[PDB]
C-alpha cells in the first residue's frame, strides 16, 4: 500500500550521460552506442541565441571542436550532424553501457521520468506528465540541457524527451530524440507561448482509482453520470474531455475496484463541483493528474 | 526554475540489489562488498510472524539454505549472522559494483531516496522524509522487503534504511543497515502503533524559502513573529517547534532570499491560521515537509 509519484530507477540513463563543451557552452549530451546526442544550441553563443542561423554556425565548426568527456574520459570526434534542433556527433568508441533502446515521440498527457543533469552528471529524477499543451513542468537550471525524458519496458529504455529551454513563465520545453520539439516552441531566446494548459482528466480518474485502492474512498458516492454530462463539467474546469478511448484504458482499474467508469466520473464531476471541503486524497489536496492508467497498474501490482 | 520531489540517482543502489530466498520466502538483498544484507524475516514462514523466535529459527538454518541471486548469477554462502533485525550472509564474491558508501542512522525529518524494489529488480525510485514518528509513508507491496532509502553525496552512497513492515495503518516500518528499527517497532504481526506523527517545521519553512525563489510569492506578508509566539501557534496546528537549531540551518535560503527567518515564520503562521484560500504553492495546495534547507540548497543551486 501507499501511493508515490515514482520514477523509474534511472541507472540505465546514467551510464549514457555525457558532457558536451562546443567554444564555451557545455551541456549534456546522451551517448548511445557511437553517437552522442545533445541540444544543437551547444554551438551558440549567448549572442547567438537571441535569432540563430544553426546552418550557418554549425557550417563555422568541425569534429574537433566538439569536447565529449564520458565521466573523465574522453571522446573522439568523427563525425556531426544537425537532425532538427539535435546535434549527433559520431564517436570512435561504443558505449559499453548502452542499454536495450528505442527513440519514441510521446503524447501529450503521458508520463516519464527525467534524469536532470550538469556538466554530464546526474543529480536527480523525478517523475513529469508532457502537459496538454507540450510543455513539463520541471526543475532545471542552467547547464541541465541535454538532460532526458524516459521509460523503461523491463530491459529497453524509451527515451522520449531531451530538454532544451526554459520559457520566460518558468516552465520546459523539449524535443524527441530526433530533435522534434514537443509543442511550437523554437531553439530561440524569443518570448514565446505555451497554449492553454488543461487537466488531463483521464489520469485524475486513474488516480482516484489509486485512492480507492489504497484505501481514500470518502470522495465516492451515490450517483452516477453520462460522458455527454461529465463532458460538460470537464470543459467548464478546463480538464481534457473524456473519450471511449480513455474509458477503455481505465477498464482494468474499473474491473479490479467494481467502480464503472462513469461512477468515478461522478465522483469527479462531483470534487470539481464541490472542491475537497479542506480534505485530502493521497496526500494531496488537489486532483494529481501525473499518473497514466498504466502507471497506476504497475506501481499498484509491482511491475519491475 | 521548478521545484520537484527529487529523487538521487538510482544507479548505484540498482548495481547493489538482489534476490536472497530462503525456504519459500524471497525478498530484496543488499550486496555490498562480500556481504548481502536482508529483513531477517526471510527465514520465518506466514505462521512464523506471529510470534518468532527468530535465534531458534535461524539455528535452523545453513549457508546453504540462503539462496542469493544477483540478476542472473548465483552467489556463494560461506558465512551467515544475524545483527538486530538484519541477516548478513557473507559471500564468496565481493560486488564488482560497489559504490563508496556507508551506513548512516538518519534523524527523524531528513529526507532519503528509495529504490523499490522486487525478487531483487528495481522498479522504482522516489524520495521521502523519516517522519518525526519513525515512520515512512511509502508505496511498498510485499515482496519490496529488503529496498532501501539512501543518499549520495559525491559518490558516496550513505545507506540510511531498509524496509522491513507494512503497520496496519498502510504507512511503512524499517531499520537503519545495523537491522535496528525505527520506532518502536518489531518484526512481528502484530498490531503495532506509530505515535502521533508532526509536521516538519523546518521542511515546510524551506520548502516556502523554495517557493520564494521560483516567483511563489503570494503568502508573504508585512508581519513577523518571534520562536516564543510562532511555537504556540505550530503547537496549536501540531507542527515541530522551531529551535535556534532549526533557524540556523535555514541561515543560507534567509541570506539568498533576503527574507529574515522570523518573517518566513510569521507567513507560516498566517497559513496555519488561514489555510491557502484556494491558492497553490509550488504546486501543492497543502504545506510542503518532505525538503530539508540542505535538499532546497543543492535542488535550486544544482548539486551533481
Ligand atoms: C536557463 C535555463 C534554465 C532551465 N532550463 C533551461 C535553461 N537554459 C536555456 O533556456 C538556454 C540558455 C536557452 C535559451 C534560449 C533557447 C534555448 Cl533552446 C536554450
Ligand atoms: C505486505 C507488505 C506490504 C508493504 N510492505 C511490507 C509488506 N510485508 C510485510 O509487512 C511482511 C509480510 C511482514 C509481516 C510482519 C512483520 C514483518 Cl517484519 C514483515
Amino acid at each position: 500500500s501507499g501511493f508515490r509519484k515514482m520514477a523509474f530507477p534511472s541507472g540505465k540513463v546514467e551510464g549514457c550521460m555525457v558532457q558536451v563543451t562546443c567554444g564555451t557552452t557545455t551541456l549534456n549530451g546522451l551517448w548511445l552506442d557511437d553517437v552522442v546526442y545533445c541540444p544543437r544550441h551547444v554551438i551558440c553563443t549567448s549572442e547567438d541565441m537571441l535569432n540563430p542561423n544553426y546552418e550557418d554556425l554549425l557550417i563555422r565548426k568541425s569534429n574537433h571542436n566538439f569536447l565529449v568527456q564520458a565521466g573523465n574520459v574522453q571522446l573522439r570526434v568523427i563525425g556531426h550532424s544537425m537532425q532538427n534542433c539535435v546535434l549527433k556527433l559520431k564517436v570512435d568508441t561504443a558505449n559499453p553501457k548502452t542499454p536495450k533502446y528505442k527513440f519514441v515521440r510521446i503524447q501529450p498527457g503521458q508520463t516519464f521520468s527525467v534524469l536532470a543533469c550538469y556538466n554530464g552528471s546526474p543529480s536527480g529524477v523525478y517523475q513529469c506528465a508532457m502537459r496538454p499543451n507540450f510543455t513539463i513542468k520541471g526543475s532545471f537550471l542552467n547547464g541541465s540541457c541535454g538532460s532526458v525524458g524516459f521509460n523503461i519496458d523491463y530491459d529497453c529504455v524509451s527515451f522520449c524527451y531531451m530538454h532544451h529551454m526554459e520559457l520566460p513563465t518558468g516552465v520546459h520545453a523539449g524535443t524527441d530524440l530526433e530533435g522534434n520539439f514537443y509543442g511550437p516552441f523554437v531553439d530561440r531566446q524569443t518570448a514565446q507561448a505555451a497554449g492553454t494548459d488543461t487537466t488531463i482528466t483521464v489520469n485524475v480518474l486513474a488516480w482516484l482509482y489509486a485512492a480507492v485502492i489504497n484505501g481514500d474512498r470518502w470522495f465516492l458516492n451515490r450517483f452516477t453520470t453520462t460522458l455527454n454530462d461529465f463532458n460538460l463539467v470537464a470543459m467548464k474546469y478546463n480538464y481534457e474531455p473524456l473519450t471511449q478511448d480513455h474509458v477503455d484504458i481505465l477498464g482494468p482499474l474499473s474491473a479490479q475496484t467494481g467502480i464503472a467508469v462513469l461512477d468515478m466520473c461522478a465522483s469527479l464531476k462531483e470534487l470539481l463541483q464541490n472542491g475537497m471541503n479542506g480534505r485530502t486524497i493521497l496526500g494531496s489536496a488537489l486532483l494529481e493528474d501525473e499518473f497514466t492508467p498504466f502507471d497506476v497498474v504497475r506501481q499498484c501490482s509491482g511491475v519491475t
